[PDB]
């Protein structure tokens, strides 16, 4: 099925499929099972950001997930994301629950990919509407009327309902990498919240890069985080 | 001493020094030599692009050298910029001759870095203009009206000058880095024409990073490109 390249906001330890014995910043290349991994002291109701990072000169996939008090995790691998990315993908945030239950909302989702100033593609959400014609919403995936992307499913209330799924994936396919191209890198920025009141938070929030038709792959909810199949 | 963080264009194998036995772009850190370098196809006269990024996440500082045929040099190398250089930088472009000699014409130089709830300068050149008002112009520097910066002498006839020195420094010092920010992020772009009549151009381009008051460190034509006192 998909191809997938993912930075996890793995909340729930999963130790049984790979993840560490805590929560973890991690780099999926085709597998949720980490290629890497960072501890990540997660906090609860409070609203972080992420930053990712690429290029295609130092080759170096990095991410950073902060809270406003300072506590930040880094996590970093060496790849040259093209073997692995087809010339076309589509860009997308995704989050889950099972059993275990955390909001997963975002606040804001910003993207850059640059091409070279050659080809560029740049769009930043600091508030999601009604219908947002230009995300391709899967799963749980909800839209306002706060002005905030639920990922997943979540009561009138406020309460986190578990075994959901969710995506949010920009409309229009993102140019990742063209061979001739001396550079290729892009960046993205969401901020995040992850209130649970339950003992653990689970699963998490991701950002993904996929193939342009990537659709939640079947049964990939709670530590599957609706990118990945099985647990390879 | 200036704090000197720099990308060579090294034309010229300064070989009793440290400089590989051939043309070659690389990494400065405050010193002539580089911390890694890479063999660099030179082509005489044509129009070259070169970019440099830094992240402070994956802490990779990376430069590519282009030209329009596709002949395209890379250069990688890990360092943390916190603890190389001060909250405030200039940041700039800088060239030489020595008693070989050849034109340093800056076509266009573009400069964005990035701090952390966001800080941020951009500027672009594409076109200098003859009173260049926000560029510190040092030793044998001058710009238009030939929409350029010309880094080097250059007589009226497109006649490189032996032993010059010339610096293009951003009016404004650039906030590099400061230690509350999540992420530190820089790169610089410049399109660049080297041409020279002797048996081999020489020097170099180079784009550098030092302190707020960084002035042409004294003697430092030729192989030293502008950048270093003498040659440790």
């Amino acid at each position: 099925a998909d191809t997938i390249v993912a930075v996890e906001l793995d909340t729930y330890p999963n130790t049984d499929i790979g993840d560490p014995s805590y929560p973890h910043i991690g780099i999926d290349i085709k597998s949720v099972r980490s290629k890497k991994t960072a501890k990540w002291n997660m906090q609860n109701g409070k609203v972080g950001t992420a930053h990712i990072i690429y290029n295609s000169v130092g080759k170096r996939l990095s991410a950073v997930v902060s809270y406003p008090n300072g506590d930040s995790a880094t996590v970093s691998y060496d790849v040259d994301l093209d073997n692995v990315l087809p010339e076309w993908v589509r860009v997308g945030l995704s989050a889950s629950t099972g059993l275990y239950k955390e909001t997963n909302t975002i606040l804001s989702w910003s993207f850059t990919s640059k091409l070279k100033e050659t080809n560029a593609l740049h769009f930043v959400f600091n508030q999601f509407s009604k219908d947002q014609k230009d995300l391709i919403l899967q799963g749980d995936a909800t839209t306002g009327t706060d002005g905030n992307l639920e990922l997943t499913r979540v009561s009138s209330n406020g309460s986190p309902q578990g075994s959901s799924v969710g995506r949010a994936l920009f409309y229009a396919p993102v140019h990742i990498w063209e061979s001739s191209a001396v550079v290729a890198s892009f960046d993205a920025t969401f901020t995040f919240l992850i209130k649970s009141s339950d003992s653990h938070p689970a699963d998490g929030i991701a950002f993904f890069i996929s193939n342009i038709d990537s659709s939640i792959p079947s049964g990939s909810t709670g530590r599957l985080l609706g990118l990945f199949p099985d647990a390879n």
